[PDB]
């Protein structure tokens, strides 16, 4: 039992970062085959990408590998990432996809520094499309990503920080999450909300671990539900949620709307100094995904 | 910025996960160099050890690594954890150490089933020398670790569930932590208490990140301060956890002694519904190692 904020093994994506480096620039890249994948800043000098590319040479790109000089061969621009092409396809290159997450959805960060990993942790994707990381200067290029077997998933990619102190990125394929753009002109997050699905599955959480107290023997409608929970900032709760949480129903024998019952009461009456899961806060990054994985044992290789 | 419960990049131990098997039971073990770790409990059938190891022949161990059989030569018995000695060494062993850690002191775990890594996460151990760990059936066998540049130090091996949902286990020599031995016979966990310098370290990660609603204009004494501090369950702060708190101090210009009258009044206030760190209770699991690893950048390889 227990239950821990748990990100994927990181040995996968570590055999993939380098340092790419280009006049002053030093940021993280991600070399996967012979493509390095890094963000489009790293190209020298309100900017206008598009010129600032076509007046550069392959060998202004630094790109370090361990010990190891790569050397670019070609290169091009993709939204707001680039694509660096090297004479050496990277062997430890692992089983891979590039995947766009939906808000709500949780990943893993390899936070690196100078293409050397620094720390692992578990973030989510915000319903305003930031995530709550933990990044310095140098931290760009920085990627998470999820793992389902042995393959690895990657879904962001780290560019800047906000006024606020939330990250902001972009998919492998350079699109941002959300509104922001790779320039240094105000911009902030938009408000944003709690993810309701995932609090839901943390509680189903809390009853398989045996945490019981905060149950109740009311129920709810759907509709009922939803009214109470945008009063609190709580994202609506869809049928497409409930029936995701399915299997955590029926695992536990709490039918979904009677948790939604017990999340209502909540919300409306605090957790009165109590704590769920070592937690006095209701924990909306474990999707129920999650949840599944780390109370039943799924492994990945 | 931000803050997040930071493991260490996990790769160079997946490297050094295996199989063991013998009889009905099949665990996870920790292959370095021409080494295979793992709990002595994988030994068949309120035991003998000793008596039940004699009995074995090497050709009862089993021990997969990958799509790899593992032929065990030598088989040896240090504490509570096996030592098999197999005729290969491992390729991936990266430099390491082992390291028996005092309480308080942070690790990363990584959960393993099957000799496959399934998540990493960071943990304490606790006063009490359980951790609250994340595990299920067939993890033990699981280590924690820290990484200091290059070099692993492993710290913990997992072997068994407490009664309360939080776990015991061994350092990689078989030596329990705590008063806890390998049978399933009584035992329960001391009552735990928090590690006061460690909550001290998160204030200081908050005024580092921009936090300052806690402070206030009041100091104490040493004296003082650990007189409140055993009312409310902490541990007592001696001038060595004073003095690690050193840099944190000098970097924030908040006298050690000054955030220990803040922590005086948040322990007999609460905090009225404000959080710190996204936390609404006093987090008590980095150390002032982690605080300054998170918020200057020291990365690992
Ligand atoms: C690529 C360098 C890097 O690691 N990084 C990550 C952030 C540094 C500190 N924490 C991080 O996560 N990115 C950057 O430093 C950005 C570099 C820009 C170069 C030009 C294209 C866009 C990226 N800069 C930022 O992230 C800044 N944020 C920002 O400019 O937001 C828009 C804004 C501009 C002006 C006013 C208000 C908002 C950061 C570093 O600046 C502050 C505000 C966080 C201090
Ligand atoms: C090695 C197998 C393994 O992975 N593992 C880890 C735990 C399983 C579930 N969560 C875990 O972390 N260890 C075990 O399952 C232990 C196997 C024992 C074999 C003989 C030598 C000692 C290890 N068993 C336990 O951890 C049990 N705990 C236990 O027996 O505590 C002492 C005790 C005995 C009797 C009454 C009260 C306390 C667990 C699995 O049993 C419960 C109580 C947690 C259900």
């Amino acid at each position: 039992s227990g239950f821990r904020k748990m990100a994927f093994p990181s040995g996968k994506v570590e055999g993939c970062m380098v340092q790419v480096t280009c006049g002053t620039t030093t940021l993280n890249g991600l070399w996967l085959d012979d493509v390095v994948y890094c963000p489009r800043h790293v190209i020298c000098t309100n900017p206008n990408y598009e010129d600032l590319l076509i007046r550069k040479s392959n060998h202004n790109f630094l790109v370090q590998a361990g010990n190891v000089q790569l050397r670019v061969i070609g290169h091009s621009m993709q939204n707001c990432v680039l694509k660096l092409k090297v004479d050496t396809a990277n062997p430890k290159t692992p089983k891979y996809k590039f995947v766009r997450i939906q808000p709500g959805q949780t990943f893993s960060v390899l936070a690196c520094y100078n293409g050397s990993p620094s720390g692992v942790y578990q973030c989510a994707m915000r319903p305003n499309f930031t995530i709550k990381g933990s990044f310095l200067n140098g931290s760009c290029g920085s990627v998470g990503f999820n793992i389902d077997y042995d393959c690895v998933s990657f879904c962001y990619m780290h560019h800047m920080e906000l006024p606020t102190g939330v990250h902001a990125g972009t998919d492998l394929e350079g699109n941002f999450y959300g509104p922001f753009v790779d320039r240094q002109t105000a911009q902030a997050a938009g408000t944003d909300t709690t993810i309701t699905v995932n609090v839901l599955a943390w509680l189903y959480a809390a009853v398989i671990n045996g945490d019981r107290w905060f149950l109740n023997r009311f129920t709810t409608t759907l509709n009922d539900f939803n009214l109470v929970a945008m009063k609190y900032n709580y994202e609506p709760l869809t049928q497409d949620h409930v029936d995701i949480l399915g299997p955590l129903s029926a695992q536990t024998g709490i039918a979904v709307l009677d948790m939604c019952a017990s999340l209502k009461e909540l919300l409306q009456n605090g957790m009165n100094g109590r704590t769920i899961l070592g937690s006095a806060l209701l924990e909306d990054e474990f999707t129920p995904f999650d949840v599944v994985r780390q109370c039943s044992g799924v492994t990945f290789q």
